[PDB]
């Protein structure tokens, strides 16, 4: 019994972060193989970020203006490249902890774990989901850009997120470990609108599932729905349109609880309408969106990765 | 910006863990040196698990009994001992792996991070506070017994719990590593009670300090309060009673803020007495009290590790 936020175990990763310095600048770089891959404002002054040329910029820096520290001891840097937003720094040394690794884009709804860095090292580990509006809501402060985001699959790390910016509502944004932002977000200091926060119906009910395999069963109503009356309901209240891919990901849940989808619609359609009466599930007075199905089925599950 | 719960890298602790199992129990150890700590009821069949007497049940068990794998590799078990709740099995090698370390024993409101595992492999990483009442509010299953709940401090690894038990009201009970028990439970299957789960009010103090951080401060009213005033009105919700040692462990806080701790109780008084109106505060619609003014000036603060 019992359900948390849980973050993938960070070990793998920690062995992967160095220190990137550019002039005065300073971030962190995540060092795989003989690549170290940082945020492109890395060449960045404070005053070139308020509308920056990067080709420019790049161009007036050789190898030697990049200095990547792993602890204590410095990595030679023999190239660069600017690859859309990430600059990539070709070492004369390959890291001996990688670890079996693939870069992945995510799509929006799923979640992954974030290492928050500064000067290249651990601060700490939490769970993040990729919002529909493509922010996240994390928690970083001036020197994180270049903590990463990723999932873990038994002993391969699936990186998905790089941090580069914090957006003016609060929330967070980035890229995929190519360089390419999530969402219409642009690495230049200038007001960006990040665009309406729909809540991730699939991962609701995901949560909602996960209440009942523990216990927590007061909210299950007597009604059942449609797919299109419950759409009709949810669209009011910024949720995401279910449909019948969200229906058949939930099957593993539904089929171990003998709760039909439909039927657990009917009871988020009330919770919706009604609020919740000053009562919790799970400990929480929310409906919750940042748990996945794969996420509720993995905890309930209990599995384990190398 | 932003505010999450974060747990520590969980690299250090990931290279400790190993699983041992006697006869058909298996469960999670802790290898540091040459010693691996784990939960007694290795020992106990599901029967024994009823009412053991551990004395009697480890005096038919031998070195050999032990089975010690560390990934692949088996680990020779040269001695055994009982101390307290937790059996102690010398090796004939020491970890490689093993951190500066100490082994401590935590007071009630203080939070660390627990590595979730199972079959001695990790599976996740969560921040816990120790209750009041001596629970943890966790996600355990059956298997993750000998999981351990540790602080980091820059390069040294504090353990301050290893996991036994779920109690009946879905919370979770287990002991420092001297084996001793938090709380008043026992090592057997058998009704036990917890006691008034009551709210850690330095805590939440400490959150509502690192909401005004964040420019989250709708909540603060045009009162002020003293100690014996909020105390009648914090015994009354069940909030622990607040101190002036609480008050000067707020000090920082209430130093960046310019906000006076007993302000901030006649705040904290308000919200208590006529809830949040459907608002929420770091989105949250509850009032939070697993984060320690420590952990809200190391978050504000990026403090990193080695
Ligand atoms: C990199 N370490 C920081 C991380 C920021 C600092 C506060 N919390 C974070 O996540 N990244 C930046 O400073 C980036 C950087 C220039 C400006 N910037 C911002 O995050 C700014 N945001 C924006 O201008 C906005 F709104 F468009 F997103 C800032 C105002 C400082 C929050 C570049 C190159 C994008
Ligand atoms: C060890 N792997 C498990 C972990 C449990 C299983 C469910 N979630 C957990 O945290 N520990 C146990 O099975 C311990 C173990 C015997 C009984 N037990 C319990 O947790 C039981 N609890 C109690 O009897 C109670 F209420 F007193 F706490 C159980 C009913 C199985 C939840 C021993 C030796 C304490």
């Amino acid at each position: 019994s019992g359900f948390r936020k849980m973050a993938f175990p960070s070990g793998k990763v920690e062995g992967c972060m160095v220190q990137v310095t550019c002039g005065t600048t300073t971030l962190n770089g995540l060092w795989l193989d003989d690549v170290v891959y940082c945020p492109r404002h890395v060449i960045c002054t404070s005053e070139d970020m308020l509308n920056p040329n990067y080709e420019d910029l790049l161009i007036r820096k050789s190898n030697h203006n990049f200095l990547v520290q792993a602890g204590n001891v410095q990595l030679r840097v023999i190239g660069h490249s600017m690859q859309n937003c990430v600059l990539k720094l070709k070492v004369d040394t390959a890291n001996p902890k990688t670890p079996k690794y693939k870069f992945v884009r995510i799509q929006p709804g799923q979640t992954f774990s974030v290492l928050a860095c500064y000067n290249g090292s651990p601060s700490g580990v939490y769970q993040c989901a990729m919002r529909p509006n493509f922010t996240i809501k994390g928690s970083f402060l001036n020197g994180s850009c270049g903590s990463v985001g990723f999932n873990i699959d038994y002993d391969c790390v699936s990186f998905c997120y790089m941090h580069h910016m914090e957006l003016p509502t609060g929330v967070h944004a980035g890229t995929d470990l190519e360089g390419n932002f999530y969402g219409p977000f642009v690495d230049r200091q200038t007001a960006q609108a990040a665009g309406t926060d729909t809540t991730i119906t699939v991962n609701v009910l995901a949560w909602l599932y996960a209440a009942v395999i523990n216990g927590d069963r007061w909210f299950l109503n007597r009604f059942t729905t449609t797919l299109n009356d419950f759409n009709l309901v949810a669209m009011k209240y910024n949720y995401e349109p279910l449909t019948q891919d969200h229906v058949d990901i939930l099957g593993p849940l539904s089929a171990q609880t003998g709760i039909a989808v439909l039927d657990m619609c009917a009871s988020l359609k009330e919770l919706l309408q009604n609020g919740m009466n000053g009562r919790t599930i799970l400990g929480s007075a929310l409906l919750e969106d940042e748990f996945t199905p794969f996420d509720v089925v993995r905890q309930c599950s209990g599995v384990t990765f190398q």
